[PDB]
């Protein structure tokens, strides 16, 4: 009965430009069987939302990549947040929810704002033409987030590769994964080292996680894996979200002026970029029982592929979805997911954006694309390689 398709969402040509595919997915029906992978794809907002929230029907503990941990060996000990269901999910989630929550981040705001202003000021002192990825979007998270976690300086060059491999590894064992598999032992080796109590400053998120373990909120065994979650999820996502927002502003002069005309728009600017780009494209779930969704039965034990990018551009939910518009209300986009696993780092992402955008807006009159943009292909993370920009100063 279902629409059925030979489309490969992880083919390089789709990864380079996934918008065609998303439209085809959404157009085919609520539920498309991807024969290539024996999973059920969902591309419309309504079903993606329903699948995300229904953790009882659609579990995470069997893996939220293609790989089914029922049968297949994980490349790493699975995340005790992302790949855990209730009740195991609950305690580590609650720890991060508190540590990364708005109240907690309040104390970092002025420092991050300040660090962003310094970054931008020093960049613009040297040059008004530069790569928005390497000089801003990549630079700024690396300058603030590792320090805030409180890991040592040694080995920080592993953060982006580690993150990229983890997101690739949610995909099939295709070239993007298999070309990374030599390096994982040394990648996994480093990150585990950063997660130990003795490797971490006694100030940052890491120390706070360990302090939560002292109170018994989590165990000393969970504590380093909780730190690990931050070091997997917390860097590459924000780099690519920041690249997207910068790309959006550089191609939308009116939206840029609107930001400049009201600095409180940063928050909603970043959230709209998250909707519009959807840096995290896809996640899987595993059906725990035969389940009806969008008219289709998902057999017990089979995986659903949720297309967050496609749901975020679904015209059933969004007016003129292709447009980047800070006048839009993007609240309810599924770019951070939805329900019990909804991104716990969203306050962290929004603050980085607020800091960087405020700093940029203070010093840049207008912003243009200065040269060809280039994507970095990844199975699950829409990644920006280069975004040459030129700025005009006041
Ligand atoms: C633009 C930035 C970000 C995007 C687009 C993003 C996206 C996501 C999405 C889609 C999920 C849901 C996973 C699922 O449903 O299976 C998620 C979960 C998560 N994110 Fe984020 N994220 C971002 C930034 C961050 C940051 C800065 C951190 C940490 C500081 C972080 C940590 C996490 C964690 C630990 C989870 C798992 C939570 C759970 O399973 O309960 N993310 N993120
Ligand atoms: C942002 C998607 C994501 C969420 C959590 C993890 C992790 O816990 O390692 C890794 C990736």
């Amino acid at each position: 009965a279902l629409p059925v398709s030979d489309a490969d969402p992880f083919a390089l040509d789709v990864l380079q430009d996934p918008l065609p595919f998303q439209a085809n997915l959404r157009d085919a029906g609520p539920v498309v069987y991807l024969r290539r992978y024996d999973v059920f794809a969902l591309g419309r907002y309504e079903q993606v939302h329903a699948a995300l929230t229904d953790w009882q029907s659609f579990q995470s503990a069997a893996g939220v990549g293609l790989s089914n941990f029922r049968y297949e060996t994980p490349w790493r000990p699975p995340s005790i947040l992302l790949e855990a269901d209730p009740p195991h999910h609950d305690a580590p989630r609650a720890v991060l929810s508190k540590i990364l929550g708005p109240r907690a981040l309040q104390k970092l705001r002025a420092a991050w704002i300040q660090d962003a202003e310094a970054l931008v000021d020093q960049l613009l002192a040297n040059t008004t033409e530069f790569d928005a990825v390497t000089d801003l979007a990549a630079a700024f998270p690396l300058r603030v987030f590792p320090d805030a976690v409180g890991i040592p300086d040694a080995g920080r060059e592993n953060l982006l590769p580690y993150g990229d491999h983890a997101f690739n590894a949610f995909g099939p064992a295709n070239g993007l994964v298999e070309k990374g598999a030599p390096r994982v032992a040394e990648l996994s080796g480093w990150v585990n080292a950063q997660c130990a109590r003795d490797a971490l400053t006694g100030d940052g998120f890491g120390a706070q996680i360990w302090a939560a373990a002292d109170r018994g909120d989590i165990t000393y065994e969970q504590a380093p894996l909780v730190v690990r979650s931050l070091l997997t999820a917390g860097v590459d996502t924000t780099v690519n979200g920041l690249a997207a927002v910068l790309y959006a502003f550089a191609t939308h002069p009116d939206q840029w002026a609107r930001l400049r005309e009201n600095r409180t728009l940063a928050r909603t600017a970043f959230d709209e970029a998250v909707r519009w780009e959807s840096p995290v494209q896809t996640f899987f779930r595993t059906a725990t029982r035969d389940t009806e969704i969008g008219g289709a039965t998902i057999p017990d034990g089979k995986k659903i592929l949720m297309f967050l990018g496609a749901a975020n551009r679904d015209p059933r939910r969004w007016e003129n979805p292709e447009v980047f518009d800070l006048g839009r209300n993007p609240s309810g986009h599924v770019g951070y997911g939805m329900g019990i696993h909804q991104c716990v780092g969203q306050h962290v992402a929004r603050l980085e954006s607020e800091a960087l955008l405020t700093a940029l807006a203070s010093r840049v009159h207008s912003l243009e694309i200065a040269g060809p943009v280039h994507r970095h292909l990844n199975n699950t993370l829409r990644s920006w390689e280069s975004v040459p920009v030129k700025v005009r100063l006041p």
